């Protein structure tokens, strides 16, 4: 066992808030947010040996990322930012920066009760999605 197991699962989305906003400022254009916005993703998340495997699945795009706790990785995300990334566990929350452009959003995972809650904060604006056990 690990503390990462607590994670482990198909989670899918049960609410969001403030995520078209956060999508603005991030720079994502009006269609993608429109389209994005309207998915309801389930994220998967897996661990084989020291390697973190996250998933999600929807109507707009899958994407998909493997890791290593504190080792960057390039990304492509499900708007086609491409992006250096790191994931690292703080206190028990996955904390996901990624970079690029000069810019810098941070993606926070968080067992809360039954839920993974998840926070996203680009420059003031924050969003939060809420993912309950499939
Ligand atoms: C369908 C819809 C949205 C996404 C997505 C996107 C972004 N950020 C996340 C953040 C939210 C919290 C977990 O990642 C998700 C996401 N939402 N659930 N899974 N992925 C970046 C902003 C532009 C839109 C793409 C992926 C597929």
């Amino acid at each position: 066992s690990h503390m990462c197991d607590a994670f482990v699962g198909t989670w899918k989305l049960v609410s969001s808030e403030n995520f078209d906003d956060y999508m603005k400022e991030v720079g994502v254009g009006f269609a993608t947010r429109k389209v994005a916005g309207m998915a309801k993703p389930n994220m998967i998340i897996s661990v084989n040996g020291d390697v973190i495997t996250i998933k999600s699945e929807s109507t707009f795009k899958n994407t998909e990322i493997s890791f290593i706790l504190g080792q960057e990785f390039d990304e492509v995300t499900a708007d086609d930012r491409k992006v250096k990334s790191t994931i690292t566990l703080d206190g028990g929350v996955l904390v996901h920066v990624q970079k690029w452009d000069g810019k810098s959003t941070t993606i926070k995972r968080k067992r809360e009760d039954d839920k993974l809650v998840v926070e996203c904060v680009m420059k003031g604006v924050t969003s939060t999605r809420v993912y309950e056990r499939a």
